DNA sequence: TGAGACATGCCCAGACATGCCCGTTT
DNA sequence: ACGGGCATGTCTGGGCATGTCTCAAA
């Protein structure tokens, strides 16, 4: 009964943004990512992938927080979390609060949150500087409900905010992207980015006969990501 | 789940990599190689010859050590093992553990690590110079478990990391495979080479919209340069 | 798992049987009965007249219970139960405990069973003779979740058994239908029934190979009898 | 690897055999028994009605033993029991074992035994009268590993035998079933039938058209039991 | 000795299933 | 209070996946 958590993407100080690996579409993927939606659609409890870009590696004892929020307004003062059955039904990681929607993997020095006022659920791992011969950074994430689950997100779509903060909670730099946690995200891919197609179509296209779906693929993805370069200037 | 090491090449300062040989004049049968898919296809318990090339001989006491994981993002967190059915068999040579899926053979120096954080399995051999007269060392490796065993991999595809590291376990080099142990390496190297094949001689159209006069025109160029490299052969 | 209740049909020393009204009059949209399929079409929560017929009044301090069980037999041995969500609701009457699927409306005679060593659920009422006028006794039932509640029947088809039992709950008769709890009883028995009619509406042949005269004789008629049922509703 | 339970079939003076339900063959079906094999197909950890007759009630304190043994000759010395992969998982059933393929569900009265000088296992159960208007009672098993299981069953069929005995343990009937564990229990009962059927198939046989897939197919049973019958009386 | 021919657990694109929203209708 | 569109988790037919058996042949 406080207030939203604030979700204005700061580039930060040291130039973070998120990057996520490119996926096909065939009911087969438990997890895509839509460039042109920036939305990620996930299966329920399947490792996500998410990685970390930045220029300049922040100072020792800097830390990484995600948080899920409602996207839509009217729902956004409710805290997001497990529906009632998944509540009940036991994981094995019992170093994970039982009704928190999301989970990190493969980091034992992952800490989950319950705010003590805002009652928001939240969890925070350090942040490891790039391999040594790499580029990024990278942390798995997982999703224990899924969008339509009854007595929990029943159908309202959901935010992630990555927060980069120190060891005060301090902020210095922040991303996000939606979810949509479903049995097919291949389909619901598609039906989606068709409906962001289905409008905004008119004007001056220029026609591209391309030869095969893999070679398509490709082409669709850096020309839709080129039709956001040019949207970020509004 | 434990953290996932990482997959991601680095030649290092010594232009660390990996060769294979080309299988085809009499053991071809129990082990065989697809450079187009960089994935080599052995038998259970069956010798896998690897070569190691290096530009400069490494420093005294540097090591060489694999370990596998999943290929697959749902799986990389899961520590790769053997089942248990050929856990409890009486194959083992009595210097690796039965638990290991690899071990190295013809090789007495060989180590068998479990990681005490990581709880992921590994093995080591000391770095040895190319034979006089070549410049590659020969390391042969042998995997105790089918990629369909159930209780391990469980039909989960794997990638086989490679690293060269200095006496103190400091990465220099990285290079990786992925590996299929199955029954038939032959057959099951002519399916997945003809699949990838398909997927390549699509001849199926696809019409893209762009949203520019000379964006178009980038994609123009670049298509009929594929298109151009298809006619390799036509 | 638990035990798993009879349920053959069985008149008994009354001639205990059910019936069911025509709905298509006003309320026939929130329930709808299927002869063909002995299976009542309902929407949550909402009343459900049954009809008792017997052929002689039952002897003083006879009841009638209801209790329902999975109709699939993976399922039989599991308890029907309410879904957690709709456990924790606010819509109980105060007579019956939130973890039952069946209730009974209109009569605060009614009793709630968790049998101690089944744990099986159901609610019982005492026998009460038709009004005068009717050969019928109705009773009103409720159906507290949807057939499809995660966490509860989970889409598994489940079927109520009504007892008619002695004063100390020995059986004197039973008798079954099958229900689905859904948002369009309608739309849902239409579909279904036109299912089963393309079942029906098969005249794909095959031919049978019948040792023995007598054998043939048998079969023979038993086929030309079914022969009659077929033609006999176009 | 000494001695092998009988096998042989033993009605008794009370007449007890066992009788199984009628199912169709369809990938619905997690279950299903074939009359001209005398075997069940069914899928791992799924249940499976058996059902009792006698034709008079057994003395006070009888009780139902199961118990499985190898087929085939050369493998009827070998015990019955779940292969290394299953057996390590203690599966929600805190009553039977982990290492006994055979369990009972729904009766907490149910006993598992490890015998001390066969070392063979086997699960019993009270026997139980039929409920008024009942001919028959039913035991509703399960079993905990698929046919082909490496390390356990491999690939080896198994016979299961249900004994009748008093109370001091002394044998009073005697029936028995083929069980084939597997993933397709209808595609594999099609294929052994039909492997039977076009082998025994010669001689003088009145041929009958009938109309419809599903009643063929209920035909073909009843007269496949029937020639079952028959090659059983030299 | 190796390539068909089985044997047998799984996958998946295209329905099907099924609660909701919505504007018209008795 | 009713069909028609959506929204979405689940099902399945035909095929694919994959260890094992086999018989004729370098
Ligand atoms: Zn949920
Ligand atoms: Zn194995
Ligand atoms: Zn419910
Ligand atoms: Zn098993």
């Amino acid at each position: 009964s406080s207030s939203v958590p604030s979700q204005k993407t700061y580039q930060g100080s040291y130039g973070f943004r998120l990057g996520f690996l490119h996926s096909g579409t065939a009911k087969s993927v438990t997890c895509t990512y839509s460039p042109a939606l920036n939305k990620m659609f996930v299966q329920l409890a399947k490792t996500v992938p998410v990685q970390l870009y930045v220029d300049s590696t922040p100072p020792p004892g800097t830390r990484v927080r995600a948080m899920a929020i409602y996207k839509q307004s009217q729902h956004m003062t409710e805290v997001v979390r497990r529906c009632p059955h998944h509540e009940r039904s036991s994981d094995s990681d019992g170093l994970a609060p039982p009704q928190h929607l999301i989970r990190v993997e493969g980091n034992l020095r992952a800490e989950y949150l319950d705010d003590p006022n805002t009652f928001r659920h939240s969890v925070v791992v350090p942040y490891e500087p790039p391999e040594v011969g790499s580029d990024y950074t990278t942390i798995y994430f997982k999703f224990m409900c899924n969008s339509s689950c009854m007595g929990g997100m029943n159908r309202r779509p959901i935010l992630v905010i990555i927060t980069l903060e120190d060891s005060s909670g301090n902020l210095l730099g922040r991303d996000s992207f939606e979810v949509r946690v479903c049995a097919c995200p291949g389909r619901d891919r598609r039906t989606e980015e068709e409906n962001l197609r289905k409008k905004t179509m008119d004007g001056e296209y220029f026609t591209l006969q391309i030869r095969g779906r893999e070679r398509f693929e490709q082409f669709r993805e850096r020309n839709e990501a080129l039709e956001l370069k040019d949207a970020q200037a509004t």
